[PDB]
């Protein structure tokens, strides 16, 4: 009753058209870049996104950057994206939702998708936006944000 | 409406790890002025006389917490701790204004002007909590029910 568990990080969606409130979100976690690594480069980005999108996630979070083009494709697939997340926060999110941090998108498996967190809500507190991943199925998987 | 936290939350820690980090009904003083100072012995003496008077002006009001938008020097931190005062430096102007509305204090520019009316007694709790890798200061339990927004809902 008088308590709240979950992860809180200082981040916002990369693009304003993205959903900031998602119930039972399917979460994909990466530690790799979604930027070129212009015609052959543009095709590269397309395929990177295609591999993520095949898994029908609601949220894609990476420790690196996301180019304006990758953001666009994910946006078209109704996917909320968050970039430049600290490695420690990414692991906190992995524990909370049961996702597996993956490097190469083409190696993604349905087993890597996190479905253990019931809420993803991004809201403004003061001057900044905070991302909350709450409603953990495994109570133990999340730390306490509020105790009466 | 059940398990609701109202107040202000700012990304800040105290200036010294051993200051009180949990205070019920804190008396709050807010400033937008510097608590820094700008023959070697003569210099030290001048810096000291200046900082001493500054801290004395503040200490006279028996505050539990002193928060400013600018800096707080080691000597100032030393004199405020001798008075059992918890201090927070470099808070943003926007956050400082939110704290003012939450606790009723007036942000003052010149400590010598300080009076009881300037002391914020409106918030019932100040607490610093570590969330993830960051420290956050929670000023909550607003006495005026129309002063604060919802931070967290349980």
């Amino acid at each position: 009753s008088c308590v709240l568990r979950g992860v809180m990080i200082n981040k916002d969606v990369t693009h304003p058209r993205m959903r900031r409130y998602i119930k039972n979100p399917r979460i994909v976690l990466l530690d790799s870049s979604l930027e070129y690594k212009l015609q052959m480069e543009e095709e590269y980005i397309h395929q990177l996104c295609e591999d993520i999108i095949q898994l029908k996630p609601d949220v894609v979070i990476t420790e690196k950057g996301i180019s304006d083009l990758a953001q666009h494709y994910l946006m078209r697939a109704n996917v909320t994206a968050i970039r430049r997340v600290r490695k420690t926060d990414n692991n906190r999110i992995a524990r909370a939702c049961g996702a597996r941090i993956v490097s190469r998108p083409e190696e993604l498996r349905e087993d890597d998708v996190g479905t253990g967190a019931g809420l993803l809500e991004i809201k403004k507190i003061g001057d900044e936006y905070f991302t909350f991943i709450t409603d953990c199925k495994d109570p133990k998987a999340c730390t306490i944000l509020l105790r009466g």
